[PDB]
């Protein structure tokens, strides 16, 4: 039933689900994925379809921008991404999992479950600003509709996108700013718990929702602790054109390094 295993996602953590799929079956859905394996490799919109999503709503019935993804999986990953998840608990910049098993049909699917984020990650904004094509471009509208960097009319401009004939487009561009530096500094919270706790790994920009956190332990194996390496080559360097486009460190200029305080002198 679809029924049983929403109240189980929905867990202890008492949030209030609309399932985007279809009964208990996985919403195939078209994202934006950073990959090398022996088969493929690039920076490219894949498809991915191993994630039952349930977006959470608010008092009233409003639909938030928080989500409940349901990655199945083997039984294997699901257990080794136990063990590197109960060592990585303790750290803030990691979306909090669930670990349950659930009967699907007739048997036990091992189900892990990330609670609370966001609809796009970071990979989306960097490939809808990286790739960008006027005709299509709807996981840019929708990110600064739902960021509040625009209000969904300035769409409704003739040239929104144009750096020289609608220069404004800036000022709402920098309103991700704040988003991405601190998706910046839970990194550098991430790499130090894979540090000094031993876990070696690669850091992708796909598995990091748009808050900062990051939920994706597939291929990290651990070491001896105190001394794990994440390696962040193509997660800075993919990103790299973002943190200028969204001048996301213009609130390193404000005293105490809060946006509300003012300007250093
Ligand atoms: C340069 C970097 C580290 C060099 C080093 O000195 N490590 C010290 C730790 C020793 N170990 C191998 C254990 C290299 C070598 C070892 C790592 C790759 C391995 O395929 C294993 C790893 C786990 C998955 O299963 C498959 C992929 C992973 C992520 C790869 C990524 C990357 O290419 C690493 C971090
Ligand atoms: N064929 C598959 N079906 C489902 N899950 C897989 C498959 N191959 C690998 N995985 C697992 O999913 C991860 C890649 O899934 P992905 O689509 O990136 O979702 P997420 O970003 O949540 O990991 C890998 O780390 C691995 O653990
Ligand atoms: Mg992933």
């Amino acid at each position: 039933d679809a029924q049983s295993f929403l109240n189980r996602v929905c867990g202890v953590s008492a949030a209030r689900l609309t399932p985007c799929g279809t009964g208990t079956s996985t919403d195939v859905v078209y994202r934006a994925f950073d990959i090398y394996n022996d088969k493929v490799a690039g920076f490219a919109k894949f498809l991915k379809t191993n994630c039952c999503r349930f977006q959470e709503k608010d008092e009233d019935d409003n639909l938030i921008d928080s989500y409940f993804v349901v990655k199945r999986h083997t039984f294997s990953n699901y257990q080794h991404e136990e063990t590197i998840y109960n060592l990585l608990k303790d750290c803030p910049a990691v979306a909090k999992h669930d670990f349950f098993k659930f009967r699907i049909d007739g048997d036990m699917v091992p189900h892990i479950s990330r609670q609370r984020l966001t609809k796009y990650t970071m990979a989306d904004l960097v490939y809808a600003l990286r790739h960008f094509d006027e005709g299509n471009c709807d996981t840019l509208k929708e990110i600064l509709v739902t960021y509040n960097c625009c209000d969904d009319d300035y769409f409704n401009k003739k040239d929104w996108y144009d750096f020289v004939e609608n220069p404004d487009i800036l000022r709402v561009y920098a309103n991700l700013g704040e988003r991405v530096r601190q998706a910046l500094l839970k990194t550098v919270q991430f790499c130090d718990a894979m540090r000094n706790a031993g876990i070696v790994g690669v850091l992708t920009l796909d598995n990091q929702d748009l808050n900062g956190n990051w939920y994706d332990f597939g291929d990290f194996i651990q070491t001896t602790p105190g001394s794990g390496v994440p390696v962040v080559d193509s997660y800075y360097s993919l990103l790299m054109p973002i943190l200028t486009l969204t001048r996301a460190l213009t609130a390193e200029s404000h005293v105490d390094t809060d946006l509300t305080k003012p300007y250093i002198k």
